[PDB]
């Protein structure tokens, strides 16, 4: 299923905080949250980085 | 599908290199690769870090 935010792009934007990540959003939408200094939408941890994730 | 290495755990071990990640192994198997100084199994980039990834 697509990014829960835009419903258009795949869930390829891994929201990384320490050793864990929440993957529920696209890279574009996750980056927007990081750039706006917003926390992770599912766990409220501050975002360290967005990783463009490929499901090999 | 499960981790392509152990066939037991989920694909929750994101192999991070720069801004991208390859997600095909579990955290346990991916950590073994990083600890043994192995590159990413699909792209041969050095592994910067393993992120335990939850698919939401
Ligand atoms: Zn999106
Ligand atoms: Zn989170
Ligand atoms: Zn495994
Ligand atoms: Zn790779």
């Amino acid at each position: 299923e697509p990014c829960v935010i835009c419903q258009t792009r795949p869930k390829n934007g891994c929201i990384v905080h320490g050793r864990t990540g929440h993957l529920m959003a696209c890279y574009t939408c996750a980056k927007k949250l990081k750039k706006r200094n917003k926390p992770c939408p599912v766990c409220r941890e501050p975002i360290q980085m967005i990783v463009l994730t490929y499901f090999s």
